[PDB]
């Protein structure tokens, strides 16, 4: 059950992700039948918003989810409140921080920067402007 409301908090990749979300309201996982999970999240990115829906389709390992192209691996932090999602995929590897609040917490960063530089994961660790909701420039 990493079921509900996250904050997606943070994110780092082994290369260049040149689609840097300039801010992202929360991430809605819904539990379905079967132990799928869906993952909804709308991301602004140069004054457009980017509605996303994600079904993460189980597999036999546990805690191993394949979406899109990518494979999702979701587990928890040792820090209060937050898990850490790893995606190897189209190629690109690629980590999140989630956390049920959206304060910042240092101890949970810290974590984070260090499970993301043991797996080869070096580029810049982007905190996320969080906002409950996005609007479009214009809109």
């Amino acid at each position: 059950a990493v079921s509900g409301k996250w904050y997606l908090k943070a994110m780092t990749a082994d290369q260049e992700v040149p689609e840097k979300p300039d801010s992202v309201t929360p991430m809605i996982l819904k539990a379905q039948k079967g132990g799928n999970l869906e993952a909804k999240i709308t991301m602004l990115t140069n004054g457009q918003c980017q509605n996303i829906t994600v079904v993460l389709h189980k597999t036999s390992e546990p805690g191993k989810y394949t979406a899109y192209q990518r494979v999702v691996f979701i587990q928890p932090s040792p820090v209060r409140d937050h898990y850490i999602l790893y995606a190897e995929g189209e190629q690109i590897r690629m980590a999140k921080l989630l956390g049920r609040d959206p304060e910042q917490s240092q101890e949970a960063l810290e974590d984070f920067r260090e499970f993301s530089r043991a797996k080869g994961l070096n580029q810049e660790i982007l905190e996320l402007a969080q906002s409950e909701t996005c609007s479009p420039g214009g809109q």
